């Protein structure tokens, strides 16, 4: 079955079955759990830590420039639990590592056609 980019957003960065990252080994696990180190060690990845409902409601607050240039990205009005994944030094595909920072901050995501069904994941701030 064809992965839509609907469902391609939720397998990269949503994680609604956990409040917030539970250690330092999260981002190892998710990031091989997910398939993000299959065809290379994702770089940089978040997990959200809300409903997908929540997420979704994004589309439709407060519009901002994607880091890309792109118009159709906004940044939620509240803060959200998140999990910031980054591939550190003792890092080397295949065999990936990561660092692993929780934080309570406000997401960006780009909503396609400026749509509301959101399809990357910006940033956070
Ligand atoms: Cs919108």
């Amino acid at each position: 079955m064809k992965e839509t980019a609907a469902a391609k957003f939720e397998r990269q960065h949503m994680d609604s079955s956990t409040s917030a990252a539970s250690s330092s080994n999260y981002c190892n696990q998710m990031m091989k759990s997910r398939n993000l180190t299959k065809d290379r060690c994702k770089p940089v990845n978040t997990f959200v830590h809300e409903s997908l409902a929540d997420v979704q409601a994004v589309c439709s607050q407060k519009n901002v420039a994607c880091k890309n240039g792109q118009t159709n990205c906004y940044q939620s009005y509240s803060t959200m639990s998140i999990t910031d994944c980054r591939e550190t030094g003792s890092s080397k595909y295949p065999n990936c590592a990561y660092k692993t920072t929780q934080a309570n901050k406000h997401i960006i995501v780009a909503c396609e056609g400026n749509g509301y069904v959101p399809v990357h994941f910006d940033a956070s701030v």
